[PDB]
Protein backbone atom coordinates (compact mmCIF):
# COMPACT_ATOMS: atom_id res chain seq x y z
CA UNK A 1 0.00 0.00 0.00
CA UNK A 2 0.92 3.44 0.28
CA UNK A 3 2.38 3.13 4.05
CA UNK A 4 5.33 1.37 5.21
CA UNK A 5 5.67 0.73 9.28
CA UNK A 6 6.92 3.66 10.98
CA UNK A 7 8.28 4.39 14.13
CA UNK A 8 9.46 7.32 16.30
CA UNK A 9 13.02 7.65 17.39
CA UNK A 10 14.12 9.56 20.66
CA UNK A 11 17.63 10.43 20.56
CA UNK A 12 19.52 13.19 23.09
CA UNK A 13 22.61 15.28 22.32
CA UNK A 14 24.66 17.27 24.53
CA UNK A 15 23.67 20.68 23.04
CA UNK A 16 22.03 23.10 20.88
CA UNK A 17 24.12 23.00 17.91
CA UNK A 18 24.61 19.32 18.02
CA UNK A 19 20.84 18.96 17.98
CA UNK A 20 20.22 21.19 15.14
CA UNK A 21 23.22 19.67 12.94
CA UNK A 22 22.07 16.01 13.45
CA UNK A 23 18.46 17.05 12.52
CA UNK A 24 20.32 17.90 9.28
CA UNK A 25 22.30 15.28 8.50
CA UNK A 26 19.63 13.15 9.68
CA UNK A 27 17.20 14.66 7.43
CA UNK A 28 19.80 15.30 4.39
CA UNK A 29 20.47 11.87 4.15
CA UNK A 30 17.15 10.68 3.81
CA UNK A 31 16.99 8.33 7.07
CA UNK A 32 14.04 10.36 8.33
CA UNK A 33 10.98 12.25 7.08
CA UNK A 34 11.50 14.47 9.86
CA UNK A 35 12.73 15.92 13.47
CA UNK A 36 11.22 17.73 16.38
CA UNK A 37 13.92 18.86 18.54
CA UNK A 38 12.85 19.88 22.19
CA UNK A 39 15.36 22.00 23.35
CA UNK A 40 16.31 22.69 27.39
CA UNK A 41 15.55 18.94 28.65
CA UNK A 42 17.55 17.56 32.04
CA UNK A 43 18.80 14.19 32.16
CA UNK A 44 19.38 12.04 34.97
CA UNK A 45 21.32 8.79 35.68
CA UNK A 46 23.42 7.31 38.00
CA UNK A 47 27.12 7.10 36.51
CA UNK A 48 30.43 6.99 38.81
CA UNK A 49 28.16 6.34 41.91
CA UNK A 50 26.95 9.76 41.89
CA UNK A 51 23.56 11.01 39.92
CA UNK A 52 25.29 12.93 37.26
CA UNK A 53 22.68 15.32 35.88
CA UNK A 54 23.34 17.15 32.39
CA UNK A 55 21.73 19.63 30.39
CA UNK A 56 20.52 17.99 26.96
CA UNK A 57 18.17 17.79 23.51
CA UNK A 58 15.81 15.27 22.56
CA UNK A 59 15.26 14.76 18.83
CA UNK A 60 11.96 13.34 17.89
CA UNK A 61 12.32 11.52 14.81
CA UNK A 62 9.77 10.43 12.42
CA UNK A 63 10.92 7.41 10.10
CA UNK A 64 10.81 3.68 8.73
CA UNK A 65 10.88 0.93 11.20
CA UNK A 66 13.45 -0.18 8.17
CA UNK A 67 16.28 2.38 8.18
CA UNK A 68 16.33 2.17 12.35
CA UNK A 69 19.77 0.30 11.49
CA UNK A 70 20.86 2.94 9.00
CA UNK A 71 19.78 5.87 11.49
CA UNK A 72 21.20 4.31 14.41
CA UNK A 73 24.72 3.72 12.67
CA UNK A 74 24.36 7.25 11.63
CA UNK A 75 23.52 8.81 15.20
CA UNK A 76 26.74 6.83 16.85
CA UNK A 77 28.85 8.33 13.45
CA UNK A 78 27.82 11.48 14.32
CA UNK A 79 27.83 11.81 17.95
CA UNK A 80 29.65 13.29 20.69
CA UNK A 81 28.75 10.44 23.46
CA UNK A 82 30.45 6.66 23.14
CA UNK A 83 26.80 5.07 23.85
CA UNK A 84 24.07 7.30 22.55
CA UNK A 85 20.61 6.78 23.21
CA UNK A 86 18.63 6.11 20.48
CA UNK A 87 15.02 4.20 20.98
CA UNK A 88 12.56 3.47 18.35
CA UNK A 89 8.74 3.40 19.28
CA UNK A 90 5.99 2.36 17.41
CA UNK A 91 3.67 4.10 15.26
CA UNK A 92 0.12 2.43 15.03
CA UNK A 93 -2.23 4.12 13.32
CA UNK A 94 -2.20 8.58 11.87
CA UNK A 95 -3.66 10.94 9.41
CA UNK A 96 -3.04 8.88 6.52
CA UNK A 97 -1.68 11.31 4.46
CA UNK A 98 1.25 12.07 7.05
CA UNK A 99 2.42 8.78 6.85
CA UNK A 100 2.45 8.76 3.02
CA UNK A 101 4.35 11.78 2.68
CA UNK A 102 6.43 9.70 5.61
CA UNK A 103 6.83 7.24 3.34
CA UNK A 104 7.91 9.34 0.10
CA UNK A 105 10.42 11.39 2.11
CA UNK A 106 12.31 8.24 3.27
CA UNK A 107 15.17 6.08 1.89
CA UNK A 108 13.94 3.11 0.36
CA UNK A 109 16.45 1.30 2.80
CA UNK B 1 -12.30 -3.80 31.57
CA UNK B 2 -12.03 -0.77 33.13
CA UNK B 3 -9.72 0.07 30.77
CA UNK B 4 -9.94 0.20 26.71
CA UNK B 5 -6.99 0.26 25.02
CA UNK B 6 -5.11 3.36 24.74
CA UNK B 7 -2.83 5.64 22.41
CA UNK B 8 -0.51 8.58 22.70
CA UNK B 9 -1.37 11.15 19.81
CA UNK B 10 1.74 13.22 18.64
CA UNK B 11 0.72 17.03 16.75
CA UNK B 12 3.14 19.76 15.81
CA UNK B 13 1.44 23.17 15.35
CA UNK B 14 2.92 26.36 14.59
CA UNK B 15 2.29 28.60 17.01
CA UNK B 16 1.50 29.33 20.82
CA UNK B 17 -2.60 29.98 20.11
CA UNK B 18 -2.88 27.05 17.75
CA UNK B 19 -1.78 24.86 19.91
CA UNK B 20 -3.71 26.44 23.13
CA UNK B 21 -6.49 26.10 21.01
CA UNK B 22 -6.37 23.06 19.15
CA UNK B 23 -5.65 21.61 22.72
CA UNK B 24 -9.11 23.51 24.32
CA UNK B 25 -10.81 22.64 21.29
CA UNK B 26 -9.71 18.86 21.44
CA UNK B 27 -10.28 18.31 25.11
CA UNK B 28 -13.95 19.98 24.94
CA UNK B 29 -14.92 17.77 22.14
CA UNK B 30 -14.32 15.09 24.67
CA UNK B 31 -11.76 13.46 22.01
CA UNK B 32 -8.94 13.11 24.48
CA UNK B 33 -8.35 12.86 28.19
CA UNK B 34 -5.73 15.22 28.00
CA UNK B 35 -2.86 17.36 26.26
CA UNK B 36 0.64 18.31 26.93
CA UNK B 37 1.56 21.18 25.31
CA UNK B 38 5.12 20.67 24.84
CA UNK B 39 6.55 24.58 23.41
CA UNK B 40 9.59 25.90 21.87
CA UNK B 41 10.13 23.34 19.15
CA UNK B 42 12.37 23.39 16.19
CA UNK B 43 10.95 20.90 12.89
CA UNK B 44 13.34 20.03 10.76
CA UNK B 45 12.53 18.15 7.66
CA UNK B 46 13.04 18.22 3.31
CA UNK B 47 10.73 20.33 1.50
CA UNK B 48 11.06 21.63 -2.09
CA UNK B 49 14.14 20.50 -2.59
CA UNK B 50 16.10 21.29 0.38
CA UNK B 51 16.42 21.44 4.71
CA UNK B 52 13.63 23.39 6.16
CA UNK B 53 13.10 24.18 9.92
CA UNK B 54 10.21 25.79 11.50
CA UNK B 55 9.20 26.92 14.97
CA UNK B 56 6.11 24.77 16.52
CA UNK B 57 4.71 23.27 19.29
CA UNK B 58 4.10 19.57 20.02
CA UNK B 59 0.95 18.60 21.38
CA UNK B 60 0.84 15.13 23.30
CA UNK B 61 -2.59 13.67 23.74
CA UNK B 62 -3.72 11.05 25.48
CA UNK B 63 -6.95 9.20 24.61
CA UNK B 64 -8.34 6.00 23.33
CA UNK B 65 -7.55 4.16 20.59
CA UNK B 66 -11.34 4.20 19.41
CA UNK B 67 -10.76 7.72 19.27
CA UNK B 68 -7.71 8.46 16.55
CA UNK B 69 -10.34 8.65 14.03
CA UNK B 70 -12.25 11.37 15.16
CA UNK B 71 -9.42 13.00 16.22
CA UNK B 72 -7.83 13.01 13.13
CA UNK B 73 -10.62 14.18 11.19
CA UNK B 74 -11.09 17.55 13.90
CA UNK B 75 -7.31 17.99 13.73
CA UNK B 76 -7.50 18.83 9.91
CA UNK B 77 -10.48 20.51 10.78
CA UNK B 78 -8.91 23.40 12.96
CA UNK B 79 -5.19 23.02 11.10
CA UNK B 80 -3.32 25.42 9.20
CA UNK B 81 -1.22 22.84 7.17
CA UNK B 82 -2.95 20.71 4.90
CA UNK B 83 -1.09 17.67 5.87
CA UNK B 84 -1.09 17.93 9.94
CA UNK B 85 1.73 15.65 11.86
CA UNK B 86 -1.16 12.99 13.63
CA UNK B 87 0.87 9.88 14.80
CA UNK B 88 -0.30 7.81 17.55
CA UNK B 89 1.76 5.43 19.81
CA UNK B 90 0.26 2.57 21.96
CA UNK B 91 0.26 2.47 25.63
CA UNK B 92 1.24 -1.15 27.26
CA UNK B 93 -0.30 -0.11 30.86
CA UNK B 94 0.82 2.10 33.76
CA UNK B 95 -1.13 4.11 36.62
CA UNK B 96 -4.24 1.65 36.60
CA UNK B 97 -6.54 4.29 37.78
CA UNK B 98 -5.41 7.09 35.25
CA UNK B 99 -5.74 4.74 32.56
CA UNK B 100 -9.50 4.36 33.72
CA UNK B 101 -9.96 8.47 33.61
CA UNK B 102 -8.32 7.85 30.36
CA UNK B 103 -11.64 5.56 29.78
CA UNK B 104 -14.02 8.01 31.73
CA UNK B 105 -12.92 10.97 30.42
CA UNK B 106 -13.34 9.94 26.75
CA UNK B 107 -15.88 9.35 24.69
CA UNK C 1 22.27 -8.54 26.74
CA UNK C 2 18.85 -7.09 26.82
CA UNK C 3 15.42 -7.35 28.23
CA UNK C 4 12.15 -5.77 26.96
CA UNK C 5 12.25 -1.83 28.10
CA UNK C 6 9.87 1.02 28.00
CA UNK C 7 9.28 4.53 28.17
CA UNK C 8 6.92 6.22 30.59
CA UNK C 9 5.71 9.30 30.57
CA UNK C 10 5.15 10.92 33.66
CA UNK C 11 4.01 14.76 34.67
CA UNK C 12 4.80 16.89 37.57
CA UNK C 13 3.56 20.00 39.26
CA UNK C 14 6.74 21.94 39.06
CA UNK C 15 10.53 22.49 38.63
CA UNK C 16 11.27 20.83 41.83
CA UNK C 17 9.26 18.07 42.18
CA UNK C 18 10.49 16.69 39.28
CA UNK C 19 14.38 17.62 40.10
CA UNK C 20 13.70 15.34 43.03
CA UNK C 21 11.85 12.17 41.61
CA UNK C 22 13.82 12.34 39.24
CA UNK C 23 16.74 11.52 41.59
CA UNK C 24 14.79 9.41 44.00
CA UNK C 25 14.04 7.55 40.55
CA UNK C 26 17.62 7.08 39.52
CA UNK C 27 18.79 6.87 43.09
CA UNK C 28 16.59 3.39 43.59
CA UNK C 29 17.68 2.26 40.65
CA UNK C 30 14.23 2.48 38.98
CA UNK C 31 15.15 3.20 35.40
CA UNK C 32 18.34 3.75 33.55
CA UNK C 33 17.79 7.49 32.88
CA UNK C 34 15.47 10.12 32.89
CA UNK C 35 14.58 13.31 30.55
CA UNK C 36 12.90 15.98 32.23
CA UNK C 37 10.80 18.11 29.65
CA UNK C 38 10.50 21.70 31.71
CA UNK C 39 7.18 24.49 31.39
CA UNK C 40 4.89 22.18 29.52
CA UNK C 41 1.17 22.94 30.00
CA UNK C 42 -1.34 20.35 30.41
CA UNK C 43 -4.96 20.86 29.34
CA UNK C 44 -7.56 18.43 30.52
CA UNK C 45 -11.35 18.11 31.56
CA UNK C 46 -11.61 18.71 35.19
CA UNK C 47 -15.39 19.68 37.44
CA UNK C 48 -17.17 20.83 34.32
CA UNK C 49 -14.51 22.72 32.88
CA UNK C 50 -11.50 23.15 30.69
CA UNK C 51 -8.77 22.87 32.96
CA UNK C 52 -5.04 24.10 32.20
CA UNK C 53 -1.96 23.84 34.45
CA UNK C 54 1.84 24.49 33.85
CA UNK C 55 3.42 21.23 34.50
CA UNK C 56 6.67 19.09 33.82
CA UNK C 57 7.38 15.83 31.78
CA UNK C 58 9.47 12.44 32.96
CA UNK C 59 9.66 10.97 30.21
CA UNK C 60 11.63 7.85 31.70
CA UNK C 61 13.74 4.84 30.14
CA UNK C 62 13.66 1.99 32.07
CA UNK C 63 12.80 -1.84 31.50
CA UNK C 64 9.18 -3.53 31.58
CA UNK C 65 9.78 -5.46 34.44
CA UNK C 66 10.17 -2.02 36.39
CA UNK C 67 6.81 -0.85 35.36
CA UNK C 68 4.97 -1.82 38.76
CA UNK C 69 7.41 -0.86 40.84
CA UNK C 70 8.30 2.31 39.07
CA UNK C 71 4.83 3.43 39.18
CA UNK C 72 4.54 2.43 43.08
CA UNK C 73 7.39 4.41 43.58
CA UNK C 74 6.01 7.50 41.93
CA UNK C 75 2.85 7.18 43.34
CA UNK C 76 4.67 7.32 47.04
CA UNK C 77 6.98 10.19 46.16
CA UNK C 78 3.98 12.16 43.81
CA UNK C 79 2.19 14.89 45.28
CA UNK C 80 -1.10 13.85 42.73
CA UNK C 81 -3.24 10.90 44.22
CA UNK C 82 -3.44 9.63 40.51
CA UNK C 83 -0.45 10.74 38.72
CA UNK C 84 -0.43 9.89 34.74
CA UNK C 85 1.91 7.51 34.30
CA UNK C 86 1.85 5.79 30.85
CA UNK C 87 4.10 3.30 29.40
CA UNK C 88 5.35 3.08 25.37
CA UNK C 89 6.90 -0.27 24.14
CA UNK C 90 10.60 0.15 23.41
CA UNK C 91 11.05 -1.56 20.05
CA UNK C 92 14.50 -1.31 18.67
CA UNK C 93 17.73 0.74 19.54
CA UNK C 94 21.14 1.27 19.62
CA UNK C 95 21.94 -2.19 20.97
CA UNK C 96 24.55 -0.85 23.06
CA UNK C 97 22.12 1.74 25.42
CA UNK C 98 19.28 -0.84 25.79
CA UNK C 99 22.38 -2.68 27.27
CA UNK C 100 23.73 -0.14 29.32
CA UNK C 101 19.86 0.17 30.47
CA UNK C 102 19.44 -3.50 31.48
CA UNK C 103 22.48 -3.58 33.21
CA UNK C 104 21.78 0.34 35.21
CA UNK C 105 18.21 -1.29 36.46
CA UNK C 106 16.98 -4.31 38.71
CA UNK C 107 15.01 -6.99 38.20
CA UNK C 108 11.93 -6.56 40.52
Amino acid sequence: STTVPSIVVYVTVPNKEAGKRLAGSIISEKLAACVNIVPGIESVYWWEGKVQTDAEELLIIKTRESLLDALTEHVKANHEYDVPEVIALPIKGGNLKYLEWLKNSTRES
